[PDB]
């Protein structure tokens, strides 16, 4: 499913991401859009032979379990398939756990680069959140 | 999922790819094998954009939908996470239009240079089917 931008913060929203470890919901809205352009099937493969798979590009490496990354784990306990559901639960509740990992949301590199320090407030716009 | 050998001829022959358009069960898992490695969550980028998916490394371009090939069909009706699903009826129900669509097995490119004119039936050797 490719969600629209208001569309995605209100899921967002009401599964816990707005200023979940402080940050605010455009982050997470601007961190989708540039991750994958809010399409949940949205799949990249990394050199490492790891893929990212999602929403939010969540890494095989770590994250979720694939079954060809070798030598990966499976922190957020889901196959990675589930990180491309029309549904974004899986994809929030790894998220969660992602940002808490020290990193905060430095662990997507698109947010770093492109939404960090930027104004975020802007992707929730027009949104009747 | 990454299926067992004989465990995905099994699924295959329950949902009637055995001598599907004329090829033997063998062939299918052969061509399984080679595609995806029995993996069910197996995806490919190919340059051109569109993805191939699933145990069968079913493609983008014509078959299914990832909202991300431009200017590609979705002919067999589907989301292409579906064919990444631990259960193989979308992906084998997409096979059949797939291999009646004029090339037979032709169309997986690791079918034809690695199966075909081989000794397709020692991939169901142990197998009690
Ligand atoms: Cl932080
Ligand atoms: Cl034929
Ligand atoms: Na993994
Ligand atoms: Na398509």
């Amino acid at each position: 499913k490719v969600f629209g931008r208001c569309e995605l913060a209100a899921a967002m929203k009401r599964h816990g991401l707005d200023n979940y470890r402080g940050y605010s919901l455009g982050n997470w809205v601007c961190a989708a859009k540039f991750e994958s352009n809010f399409n949940t099937q949205a799949t990249n493969r990394n050199t490492d032979g790891s893929t990212d798979y999602g929403i939010l590009q969540i890494n095989s490496r770590w994250w979720c379990n694939d079954g060809r990354t070798p030598g990966s784990r499976n922190l957020c306990n889901i196959p990675c398939s589930a990180l491309l559901s029309s549904d974004i639960t899986a994809s929030v509740n790894c998220a969660k756990k992602i940002v808490s990992d020290g990193n905060g949301m430095n662990a997507w590199v698109a947010w770093r680069n492109r939404c960090k320090g930027t104004d975020v407030q802007a992707w929730i716009r027009g949104c009747r959140l």
